[PDB]
This record gives structure tokens, sequence and C-alpha cells, in this order.
């Protein structure tokens, strides 16, 4: 009767389901289902990449709390988190898919598999089918079953070349669409939920797709033209990039079309190219798309469409060729903001939210809306009144971000050129309604974005013209810190009665 | 062999040790320590007050980490410690007095004695004499057994009147100085140490003297003469010291000559009363400087003196009636200035040290010392190189201190004049070889103190020819919280192989 | 290189394989794994029923150890496990069924679905795929997917009636043989398991077939004709097994052919009912073979065959109508009597051992093959020197199982005609060469059976010629209980230079 | 308004509070308690030694249970103490002494000081004066302070020799009577307890002594002539004592009048050295005596007396030269029959218990009379209804003592001379109304004693008149340890709702 239905779909861009790439896109089970729940429109990624995102959205707390900052950062064993706390409600949290959750070696033994994987799953989900990018065991061995030949794993994603024997970018994958990633993980959704109509379930769907190494099934590899998408926004040339912020220069060179796909390993960044890749992309969404509308469907059919709490979002963004960048390592917007579509009985249907929203604000919008109670350690708020068209009185006003440009065991190429160490990566962006604030905790400068000038095309934390906006935005951006440190037990107080708590948020 | 006697007097002034306040009170064992050791002039605490100033003390973490923010704010059970650590290597840490410890009520049944009180005494330390100032059993058993009337404990701390009843300020305390707070604490060290002898020891010994209520024992509480002492540093009005910031207003507000001392309801804040408590702190001081030479004595006469590391230092200071107000609950310098002393074996003996030196930095001197892992969770340094004269080439070049002006159950004087609540009540100082800056998590203007003009006498944050100086310094305040984020786990790394550390410095 | 393969087959009889009932059954796949590895002919369960089988057979520990000795009682949370030991190893243990374990209430929150359910999956399994007979979600789903009717689960168990709607006992089962519970857990098996070969993989594959309420698809529901069935061992009346012991009373009341089928709720207990149960059993075991034989075909399909430790064995027996008693809540040999068949990579094939051999010795043999550490709370010894036609010389000379015949909410059948605790109804049994001694927690006497003249047909027990023996057997009984109490920690010692521990079985 | 006052003298006789050795020694305090409260005649110690037997009484748990069956050998960290429940309750358990608890290695870093000790302080109990055997540290500074000389520790317990340096064996001690460790504790409970009146506390106070090496002060050494002492109660000779059950031989060689005593290496068991021993013991127990005296007084001076629930017994017995053997590893009555007095609040004075008790009744009996929860885990029950002159009428019929006689890191004498393994060194004692019974895990034959014919002074186990009785009482045993198994989940139970839990006892 009160259900739970989150669907994560990894690396999908907002502009895709409503912007600048929504016209060059199929998307109709995403945009129907926008049509008859809330959309929230300025929604942002607090953290980035994969990881510290994930572990963001499921613990309803900024990185800066969680300490989870990079892929394979340790996330402390007793942080509460969606699943532990939907237990707590008595609801068993299915999990099809991943959570990327790196485990707490303070809490398994050392030679234990939990602690060699940092795709592994989170305390308290109960997963029902595993399929982390590095290990899908299920749709590996389906595949195998089906009679596909592969030596490799790797082998898989490389797009099926022409018949000479050419290597074919957007050449279809060595899989069938019914035999795909997709596919296959929907297929696992609905051979398991059957039986738990009826019952108040908790169903976690994970989506990697779109996601590198970018291949798509036949007819998804080719349906969009590679010559009629609209090219990258970007300044002229990767040099023009780096000279608005030496902070690019690394960027512009973690990810690359070559490192995007499988099989081209001398791959040149042509207009030809990242087209192609973006083309890709926009048919692997269109898919998803398609598989999702199974899901709606068999809710439908149950009965359970209405009674439902649907949570539909993107864990982040893609540069995708934009500013001549791949990926989510940098601070521009593309690799943050991200789709969000919520359906609860009751809702207002068709309701499109302008409000800056978080990535963080996910776990207590569910928690409030089964009536479990939200720790004090979320960071977050309940996106509740907003689903009936209303609005928090003291919502927040600009969005913030963080972003790790260390690594431990292996320096960054940013810490190979500028010479910081990994206590010194931290990076850290404001969304106000006119500027962008971009700080670094290592010694690079500033930098501001000002959208009623050039947007994010121009960095101007150097004209002394802005040093007043500079300077009350850096101290937004401190007080925010402030105002956001570690809550798990700030708000209990030691009385001569025992210990008593104040609520975070009234 | 290799033994830690680690010395905290409570609420002792950098300036009674050596500065504007020494020449005015006799610490003769102190300063015959700081002749033969180690003194560390610009030493200052972390945070305020007692419970958050010991927890960062004792774990070596800024409160912005260790999240114990105010008196009663629970620190997390497993939150590495000098006494935890020092386990780890052999030693069982013995405690003479009080840690002021805020318990973590995950780690205990809701009804346990540990959870009524926020003097409870910390994970790890094993208590030899209990002698917390809302406690002290032990102390109140030997006034009893000692035959002194008294049928509530804090009738202990009322000055004897005069002969024909009329209270007196600076009366004699009802105890004789062999009776004393002080002197009790030294003889419960002194009968239990000598069995010590021979084998590694770690003693904790912890004076509550010089503090409030203001009251010593014959001839202390007359032997300086008010009338001679110099007049505290301060505007002529109260109304002068507020006008300098808004925040002045509740903190020359929150203590007073009349919370200060017991007996005394109606005490008016005049020059003859505010000399009187200065006159009867200073007395103190010198009776906590004649049983500190008796533990000296002692280790000289058991041949463990030059064997022994030693610790001496203040957990933070006092107004002392300084810029109209008492206590520590500011943001000015006398509130969180300490002397600290060390000695051991090899030191270069009458070196002083310049160089801005932090309360966490304890913590991992000792274990150094002893051969003991740093935790990384750690934000202190090794003061070790000091030791033998040198200082390494990427030290400390300002110094950083925090202080909570929120009250989860009972809004502060701050939040009733000011309205934010309690996620806003974080105030931030930093320390730079000009500049002071105070930054405010709530909506109050900053602070900015030059050393090269009025210094601390002159709040400059609203001078256009500082603006520059003002961005500046915040940008260095900003840094140092994204240098100084949580690194219990923030380095690690989850490996194919398994979890991976990266030892946090240098 | 190095693989684990643990099936377990509820409730099969060792007979079945060899001995009684082995000609009026096939079983080539299991007869066959038999002739190429090595049967443990005198292998016993230690406790009943199937929860605290399970505790024992996955902890290597007898129930007065483990203590989880009904179905519902907890296991402690820290009680070593095969799959805690095994993640020590480096190994995944997956899942393909159930545990049957009863959590620790201590571990989890109140409301925890964990804590509602006794089939929950113990600690340090990853569960591929969720088969508990009062749950089987996957299953269920296949059954609605493949368009199968039914408003209840309870439907499915209920045999096909005859064409005129006469309801039939040995009717087939609602579902088809390609889509019964036994070939779908196969499936899944051969679903997930592709993608394991090559790295070294620890499955647990449990069967709950043959097992009531008994229905089998066709053709195996008639395959067996129950007109051509031995008749079961039982004295003439049911009035004569309750005159041998007062405690067959109840036992005999317990279970019945109508509490093992759905759809007859007034079942009368005749030859022809007891013998269409027996051979609705039968099929039931030759339908698991069949599927057993596709799991054996994988490994030698893969080259994994001969790299592999292969353990196949039942959880507890079945009276089956022996004595006029069904299930295993009694003290006869058929409801602990269990095959057991080992291969190992260099075993002798077709070795046959005799030795007394119980459900504890497999986590500690499995241990010991993979090199990894057997706690000494393991009362099991490994069975690995029998592997190479062997023996230990200090080998165990007879057998010994427990039983507790109470219920703490809910008094049993033995409790209300008896008049005893839940503190006890604790029941011993010790196998020697000649007897077999039964002996009672609560005031009921003992019972004795004489293998050289009536066997199990006759308790001797108040033969007065018999005292000696007796006595001789539960001074024998009284010794392995204080030879097998709690060894966690009773071989560790504290030493001055700290702890030490001395290794159980050298 | 609710004290508990807990006092355990160490090695004091039943008989020489009331008995054989009664009219032999002065106990005018103990027996003035006894006088104005209830006295348990039929006590006893369920297990041995010191260590075993502090863990069964601060557990309320048997040997079997509780594990920590010999000195060092750990105790589970998570095991219900007397401390942990009364903290429940809200009190800070006192101790003035020690509980000689060995430590779970599972619970602290491998080089903790808690692992290198098996006299270290219980979890729970909050440790006021430090005073074990092996350390006494408050005590040897005491001794340094008051100018005694001695440069080890074990010169301290030398008796005085004579002026001409001949050893004395009933020599005064190097202390005075005032200086004593009896008197030292006494003054430190005095010394401390004062504050703590009119709040409700718990204070745990023990005394080693009387215990060896035997020494006492001035005038105690020499107040009872070893002349006029009766002889001990034994056969004529060792091969005697030995000759009734072999487990004599190891067990009479265990101890002697050497190891009792220090400075006489080469001490002559005589009939003149035995009555000397004799002579000091019961003069130690006189100190003890005139000590206790103080804290009743105290009590009864500060008005306290009435309002306290008292609690006075010893842990073990001492065999002091009875049966040729000293101390208490053996199976005799005087190594476990113990005094008990208790006294509460509306008792009936003077009333005498002759019923079976043991010593894990005492932590339920406190935990009921404070109305703090009784743990499941806790095998005891309740002396209350005995304070009001009544008796349960499902009381005890027999009482239950434990012994182990292996160590696992250094093989016993029983060991080397009968050649069993660590697993095997259990002994069990069942005390009926007529019979005593001891059954050996080890292949050793039983003992019986009649107390209708020669009592302990025949092992009649051999004779076959008696086997009929030795069969009825190892049955007796056998569901005693059946009925006392493992209770901290066994009467627990998960429930479709979640974990229900039924009560132990009645």
């Amino acid at each position: 009767q009160s259900n739970v239905l989150f669907i994560i779909i990894d690396q999908l861009r907002a502009d895709c389901l409503w912007g600048a790439l929504a016209d060059h896109v199929e998307l109709p089970h995403l945009r129907a289902l926008a049509q008859d729940a809330v959309s929230f429109r300025r929604h942002y990624s607090v953290t980035n990449p994969c990881g510290p995102s994930r572990a963001s959205i499921l613990t309803g707390q900024y990185a800066m709390n969680h300490r989870s900052v990079r892929n394979g950062t340790p996330l402390r064993h007793d942080t509460p988190n969606i699943a532990t706390e939907m237990r707590k409600a008595g609801y068993l949290p299915l999990l099809f898919g991943y959570t990327d959750t790196s485990q707490d070696p303070r809490a398994y033994d050392a030679n234990d598999p939990a602690l060699k994987t940092y795709e592994f799953p989170m305390r308290g989900f109960h997963e029902v089918t595993e399929m982390r990018l590095e290990m899908s065991y299920p749709w590996q061995s389906h595949l195998k079953n089906r009679g596909y030949a592969f030596d490799d794993y790797a082998q898989v994603y490389v797009p099926r070349p022409d018949a000479d024997g050419t290597p074919r970018l957007n050449g279809p994958a060595m899989y069938r669409a019914e035999d795909s990633d997709t596919a296959f993980l929907t297929d696992q959704f609905l051979a398991n939920m059957p039986a738990w109509a009826g019952q108040n379930w908790f169903a976690h769907l994970t989506y990697i797709r779109p996601h590198p190494p970018l291949v798509a099934p036949a007819p998804y590899n080719t349906m969009y033209d590679p010559a009629k998408l609209p090219l990258p926004a970007r300044l002229p040339g990767r040099d023009d990039e780096t000279a608005e912020h030496p902070f690019f220069g690394p960027a512009t060179r973690y990810s690359s079309p070559a490192s995007f796909v499988l099989g081209f390993p001398d791959l040149e960044p042509t207009d030809e190219t990242i087209q192609t890749l973006r083309a890709v992309y926009l048919g692997l969404a269109t898919e998803v798309d398609t598989h999702i509308g199974r899901v709606i469907a068999h809710l439908k059919e149950t009965g359970q469409y209405d009674d439902t709490l649907i949570v539909v979002t993107a864990d982040h963004g893609e540069m995708l060729g934009d500013r001549h960048s791949w990926g989510k390592m940098t601070v521009y917007d593309a690799a943050y903001h991200t789709p969000l579509i919520i359906r609860a009985p009751g809702c207002k249907p068709g309701h499109v939210v302008e409000a800056p929203t978080e990535s963080i604000d996910l776990m207590p919008t569910i928690l409030d809306w089964v009536g479990q109670e939200i720790p004090n350690a979320v960071d977050g708020r309940s996106l509740r009144p907003f689903l009936t068209g209303e609005a928090p009185s003291d919502w927040r006003q600009y969005s913030f971000s963080e972003l790790d440009i260390s690594e431990p065991l292996d320096p960054t190429l940013w810490q190979q050129e500028f010479g910081f160490g990994p206590s010194a990566g931290a990076v850290a962006i404001l969304r106000d309604a006119r500027f962008t604030l971009v700080e670094f905790a290592a010694d690079l400068p500033p930098m501001l974005f000002d959208h009623q000038g050039e947007g994010e095309f121009r960095n101007v934390a150097g004209d002394p013209a802005h040093a007043a906006d500079l300077a009350r935005l850096s101290r937004q951006m401190l007080r925010h810190r402030m105002r956001n440190m570690d809550h798990t037990l700030s708000l209990c107080s030691i009385t001569h009665e025992g210990a008593r708590t104040q609520r975070r948020y009234d």
C-alpha cells in the first residue's frame, strides 16, 4: 500500500529531458512520467564522480560530512543511509544494480571481498541483481548462455566492425537489444517484483547507461544522425579552455573520446568523432527510457502505480564534449545538473519546480513520505512541500557542490602539475541566481562566472570590478561549510537527567 | 625508562607566566621548569570552552572535526584519543583529576551515570583520583573527615566573612592551605606515584585552580594587593566595547564578577571588585605553582626527571576583566593564549619558540616521543623538531580557533538577540602575523584586528582601506577548513588487493 | 582453481541412497558421484529440526554450544560460521536457496525484516537466489510470469484433482516439471555460475525437496507405484509405539500424513495413504538427482570438476511413516542418519567410510581443504584424513545428537502432557556400536536400544539386566557434554606478555 | 535511599563463622551482623579458584556457562554482570579492591595493559582504590611514604625474623597493624564514602586476607596459640588420602605450607608448622573482622545502615591442612562452603537458612532488591524470599560446583599424571542431602561420599552396594547440565512480528 520505487540513471544530462538537447532525443516514458508528476529544473549533484555522488544521494549528506570524497574512499560503517533507515520502517531494501560504496576497513576482515572493490553494495541493501559495471556476472553469464563468443569481458563493449573488418565507431553492439545490459536488468526487476505486489516494497533500480564504453545495440547505435546533432557548447580550441583557468589543462586531458569507447586507442577528437559519441550516448538514453516504460506498465498492470512514491533521477551529469571535455571531473554545470521526477499519490501532475534542489534532498523526501524519522546527520531537506505545488519559506537560494582532485596512492594530473598533496584536493562550487563561484583548498585562484554576462564561457574572478561579488559569494560559501558541519551528535546534549536531542529541521 | 607527565592547569593566562602580568605574580617552579626546558610563546587553544578545548587537546583534532562543540556535546565513541593510542603503546593512562568528556549516547545504556555528566572521564583513561569541579567526592570526604562543617558543597567556596559576619570578597577559604583542592590533588598524585617508579608510566594531572568560584586559602587570598595590580586592558565603557561589534553585547553580559564568586549575588563590577578577583586569581596560580614544585621534586628524588617527557600547559585562558568581560566565551586572544612548557631528555634548555603552535599539537608530540603511530584523524603536528631548537620548513604561519555561540535546548544570549538556530552557532578565528580575522556562520559581520595598528582595540572590518586584507584572510580561513576536513578514512583507499592507507603528515 | 560446491538436500534419508529404500528409488547422479568419490555410511545430524541442524552444519558446533535449539531460537551474532571464515580466505559465499537462521536481536533494529523470519540468510552469505519455503518470491514470480493462476502461495502445493474435481493424493503438481521449485533453483545456479568460472568460488546450493507439502510434477508424482513399495518399519499400532516410551505419544501426534500435504485436512493414515506419500517423496528425490546431474555436467563442461571440493549431504532425515511417525521431531535414527558424499581432487574414488561422522564435521573439512584456520569454537573435526582412504587414530567411537521439546511462547504437546518448562526441553542421543541411549533434561526416564537384540523396536532401559550398560553409556554421555563445552575463549590464556591461544585439535 | 554494600572476603571458611573452628577465632562484628540479619548455612561456591569463582559471583552464571574456567581464561565482553546491570538502574558501581577478571582479547588492542593481567577490573566497575594481590600500588606507595624499607614487593610479606636473624614462621609483619593491607583498604573506603551519603550508592569492597603469603601484623600474628588449636580433619598419612582417589595425589601436591608463606623454601609440613599457619590465618580473619566493624559503624553514624542492602560472603574456602591439602584446587566441601550474611531493611533478624544456596544467587538478589530486570543468562535465583523467613517451594534440593584441572599452555600435575588434554579438565560436584558425587570429563572414576556413613573420609563409588545411588546421582548431575545450558538467547523467539522474550525465572 506504501511502496518506494527509486530509479537512478547513471550519467544522464538534465538538458536531454528538458533543455538544449531535449529536441534531439526521444524520451517518451520519462516525459510522460514528468507530465503526470513533479519535475525539478534546478537539481544538482552535491559531489563527483559516481562514488562520492552515490554516497551523498544514499546518505543525504554533503561530501564534507560523509568524507567518501573519491572512488575508493571508505564511508564510515555507522553512517545512516536510506536502506538502514528504511529497515527501521520495516522495509527490505531491494537492490537491482549497484551502489558503488567503498566499505569501512574497520568493519571487515583485511582479506574480505567487500574491501577489494569500490562497487560493493551499501550496508542495509538486499541485493536481488548484481549489476556493477566492472562485474556484471548475471549479465555476463546470460550472454554466455545465449551463445555469445567472448574470451574477455572487455570484448563485449567493442562495436561491431564493418564486413571488411574495419573498426566502426558507431558499430552495433555484439549483443542484440533484447540481450543488452539495460534490457537484462529490467528483465531481472520484472522477474522478481510480481511476488512483492500487495506488501510494502522498496526497490532500488540503477541503470548504468548512457555511460562509457559507448556502444548501443541495433537500432540505437545509428538511430540519431551525428551530422544533424548540435555541436557541443565550447570555446574555439582546447587551449582557450585552459586559458580561462589553469585547472582546465588537466580537466580536458582527464577524459577524451578515445577513453569513452573500447577498440579505438588512437581515436582523434574530430567533430565527426565527437558527434558520433554524442549520437551513441543519446541512443543509449532512448533505450533506458524504453525499458523504464515497461517498469511503469508493470505498476499500472498490478494497480500499484497510484500507491507508489516514484523517484527518478540521474546521479551526475556528463560534459559530452562541452568545453573540450568528457565525463564529470570538472566544475561546469553539465557535470552536476541532473533530471529529477517525483510522483507521489496526491501530487500536482505537471508541476515544475524552479527552486535550487540538491541530490542530498532525496533520502529525507523518502523517509518523510514513509513517516520514518530523518537522522540529524542528514544535510538535505525533504522535497515533500514542492509535491503539492508549494515550497518552504526558508529554502536555499543557492546550490552547493564539491569535488576532490587528489588521489592518495596515485597522484592526479592536477597534483603532478600544481604540486598539492592529498589533504588539499578539495574543490567547492556555489551556484547563486547570477554567479557561480569555484574555490580551491589548493593554491589555485577562484573562478567566477557571471550569468548576466558571458556565463560559464569567461572566468571573471581576476576582474577588479567583480571583487565585491567575489568577496560576498566566498563568505556565503564559507558560511555554508560552517552551517553544514557533521550533525551526527552536535544537536544532542548531555544533561543531569541523561542525553536529550534537538531535531535539525522543524 | 620512558615516562609521560602531562599537566594541564585550567584557566591560566599565558601573560602570567611571561608577559604583561608576569611581574605581578610569583610562579618560581613553572619558571624554573621553563629555564630547564622549551617554552612556546605563540600557543593557542583551538577551541572553547573547557569541554571543546579538552576534546581538542586529548584528540589532537579541531572542533570542526571532533564535533564536541559545546559543554555537553557528545564526542563519537570511536574517536582516537591520547589514552586509547597510549594503551596501544602498552601504557595505562593514569588520571588525577578530570577530562570533561561528554560521552557518546550510542555507546551506553540510556540510564547510565556516564550520560548524566559532561565532566565524565574519557575512554581509555584509568582514573586514580576523581576531581571534577561539580563532584570532587574524594576532596569533599577529606573535608568532612578533617572536621569541616558544611551542609552543602557550594558552602566550601564561600570566602570567610569578617568577625562581625560582614561578607569579605577576598576572605580566606573555609579550608586551610594544606586541605585545599590544589594541595589534596597533589597529595593524591604523591600517594599513588611511588609504586609506579621503574615501570613506564603515563600520568595526567589536572588542576582546576585558578578558576571560579574565586576563593584562595590563607595566605594566598591577600598575598597580592588589589591596589598595586595593573587595571585590565579595556575600552573606557561597556558601550565602547559593544560598539566594536554586536557580539560583545551578549559576550560582556555572559559572565561577571558576581558569577565568578559564591556569596555575593549583588556584587558590583567596581575597580575595587575587579582588582580583588584579579588578586585572588593570581594567588591561586601561585598555590598551583608551589604544588607543581613538589611533583618536580618527586621526579628528581626518584631519579625519574631526566627520563620523563614533561608537558605543562593550560586548556584555555581567562579574560579577567579585560574588555569588560570574564571567562573565555569570546574571540580575544586572552581567552586562547596559553602557556606551554615541554621538557624531554636531550631538549635545548631555555629554548623559546615564537612559531604559532596549537593545542592539537600536544597529542602527536607525545605519541611521536613514545614511538607510537599517530592516527590520520589527528589534525595537529608533532612539536618534537622544536625541542632540539629546530623548526619544520612547512610549519604553520597562522593559528586557528573555533567557538560555538548556540545551545540546542536552551538558546544563548547571542541566539536570543541575533535569531539564529543551533546549526549556525559557529565562530572561527584566524591569527595571522599582522591580522586577526573573526568570521561567523550566522549573519553577523566579520571582525578584523590589525596588530600594526590599534590591535584588538579596534574592529577595522568595515574600513574600505582593509577590504583586500579582509578578502585575502577570509580565503585563507576558507582554505584552512577545506584543508582540515575529517581525515579518519579520507586517506585510506579501496584497491583490488584490499584497503591501503596513506600517512597524513610528511 | 580452488572452488567449493556445498549442496544440502533438505530431508533426504540415508537409506534412499544406500540401504533399505535404495532399490525402490532411482538416484543415478548421486550414485555416480559416490562411485567417483568418498561415501560416509555412519553420518548423523547432531540436532533437529531444520533450524538447529543448519545452525550446527554451518557453525561446526553442537546445539549445546550454538544454543539455536529450536526454529526461531536466535544464534549469537559473533558465532563463527563457514561464510565468515571463508570470507577471511578471500571467498564470496554465494547462496542459492536458504540457511534458516534466526538472527540475533542485539545486532538489529527491533522493526528490521531480518527479525521477522527464522528463514533469514546467515551473516557472511551473499544471496544470489532467495528460495526459502515460506517465501520463494523469485520462484512465485516465475510461476506468475509463466501464466500460472494462483491467488495464494499455498494453492501452488495442492495436487491436481481428477477430471470430475475429486481430490487426488498423488495428483500431479499445478506446475510442469520445467517450472518446478527444484528445476527453477538449478536454473538460477546455471544462470549465475558461468561468469564465476576461472576465479575461486564458493557456492552453497540448498534443495528443499523431498519435503512437505508433498506434491511432485508430472511424471514424478506416479513414477513409483505405492503398491510395490515396502511398508514402513513399525510396531503393529500407534499405541504399541507409545507403550515403548511415553515420549512417543506426542511424537506420533506432532506430524501426520494430513499435515504433510495441502488440500486433505481429514486424510486418514491408511496403508494406501502412507505408501502414496512415500512414493511422492521418492519421486521428489529422483527429481533432485536429475537436476544435480546438470550441476555436475556444468563443472565437467567448464573443466572445473577435478579442481572442486564437492560436498553433498542432507540436513536431517525423515521418519516417512516409520514407527507411526512423520518428520524429524523424534529420537529414532531415520530422523538423523543422512547421506554424505565428498569429492576432492586426489581422493580415493569409491571409498566407503564406516566410522561415526557428524554434521559438525563439514565446516572444518572445507576450511582445512582451503587452508583457512579452523576456530576453536568448532566442535567438529575435519574429515580430510578419510578422503585418502585413511582415518585419525583418536576418532569418535559414538555419535551424539540433541533435540529440544519445549517452545517458550507456545508450549509443545510434550510440555502439555508431562508439564515441564522451556529450560528443561533438551533431549540427548548417544549412538554406541551396540546401544543407543536417550536421556531427557525433564523428568522422563531414559531409552535404551540394544542392536544385538530387538534394536530400536524395544526400549530396554527399565530392564535390570541392562543397568550396568545404562550407567556406562550415561557416564559416556555426561563426559561428552563436559568435553564439548563452549571453546570460543576457553583455550585462550591471559599471560604477563598478553593473550595466548592453544589450538583445539592438533 | 537504596544503597548496596557488597563485601567479599577472600578465602574465609564457613566453619570459622559458625561450625568446627568458630570457637577458636574471634569474629564479633561478623557475628553481630549475623545476629541482626539473615545467615545462610548451606552456601557453596559454584566454581574454583578465585578467577572462575569471582566470574560466577559477578555474572550469576555457572562456570559451564560463563566459561572463564581457570585463572587467566577470558570472559566474553558482552557477558551481563552485576556492574553493567546496576548501571542500567542508575548506579555507579564503586570498586574498593579487585574483581580478578580475565578480559576478552576481542574487545581490546593486542598490546593493551588489560590483557596482561587476570586481576584486571570487570567492565562496568568504577575503580576507586586498586588493591589486587600482585599489584596494590596505592598500598605499596603508602608503605614507601610511611618509610618502610623494601627493595622488592615480595619482601613486604616476609615475617619479621628473631633478634639474631633466625627466620620465624609466625613472626610479626614488617608493617604495623595501622599500615596493613586490611587497614589501608578500609581507610580508602572511609576516605571516599562520606561524600556518597544521601545519594544511592553501590560499593564493592574486597579483602584479600585471610590469604597466603600468610603473615599477620602485631598482635594478630601470635594472638592464637598453635598448640591450643584443633588439628586439621585428615586421614593418618598422605598415602591414605590418595588411596581414596588418584586425583588427591596431584591435589595434595599442588599446594603446601612452604607455598603458603614467603621466606621458608624448605619448610617441613610438621604439626607445629601446620598449626602455626592455621593460627596466622585465624589472626588475619580477626583483623578483617575489626575493620568490617568500622564499615558498619560508618553506616550507623551516617544513618545509612537501615536503608542499605548489606551482602557479606567469601568467594571460596581454604583446606587449611584438612585432608593433607592447602588452598581450594580440590573437591572437598571446605574449598567451597562459604559464609553468607544478608541484611536488608525489613528482614527477619537472626534468621538462619538451611536450604542449599549458591554463589550465583547473589547477583539476582541485588538486582531484585533494587528493582532491576535480571537477565535470562543468570543461572542463579534471588534469595529475597528467604529474607522474610520464607522459602520458595521449587527451590534447590542439591548444590552444584565445577573445577578445571587443565591449563592450555602449561600442563597441570593432573594432566602430567593422567594424560588428558585441555578440553577434558572439567570436574563436577553434586551435593545431595545424603551424598556428594564427583564426576570427571577425563577418564577418572567418580567419587561418592555418604554423609550418613563415613562422609568425605571414604570414597564409596566402587562399592556394589552404592551402584544404584551412583547411577541416580549421576543422572541428576546429567540433568542439571541439560537444565542449565546458556540462556542468553535460548528463551528469545523470532516471530512474524519480531523477536519476543520469555522470562527464565517463575
